[PDB]
């Protein structure tokens, strides 16, 4: 599934993103933008083996799953591949983990170079929530 920048800010608050560890809702829009553009079934390799999964590309050197990267870690608890469903939960519930975990929002590249120290909130201009 593709979201819409609103649908999916209305999803996140849902799930409990807005200022979840004091990250505003607009920097996880921002990231998922800029990670995924808002595809839920995005899939990137990495140089090292692993793969990034889902709206939030998540890693599976540590994370998730795939079956396909030896000496890997599944923290989350969960396949890769149910980080690409057109629900959200499981994705957004591994991020939550994530981003407890001492970095924050830096563990998402794409948020440290193109979310961080922006004006954020412009991501969820315009939205009813
Ligand atoms: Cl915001
Ligand atoms: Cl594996
Ligand atoms: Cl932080
Ligand atoms: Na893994």
């Amino acid at each position: 599934k593709v979201f819409g920048r609103c649908e999916l800010a209305a999803a996140m608050k849902r799930h409990g993103l807005d200022n979840y560890r004091g990250y505003s809702l607009g920097n996880w829009v921002c990231a998922a933008k800029f990670e995924s553009n808002f595809n839920t079934q995005a899939t990137n390799r990495n140089t090292d083996g692993s793969t990034d999964y889902g709206i939030l590309q998540i890693n599976s050197r540590w994370w998730c799953n795939d079956g396909r990267t030896p000496g890997s870690r599944n923290l989350c608890n969960i396949p890769c591949s149910a980080l690409l469903s057109s629900d959200i939960t499981a994705s957004v519930n591994c991020a939550k983990k994530i981003v407890s975990d001492g970095n924050g929002m830096n563990a998402w590249v794409a948020w440290r170079n193109r979310c961080k120290g922006t004006d954020v909130q412009a991501w969820i201009r315009g939205c009813r929530l």
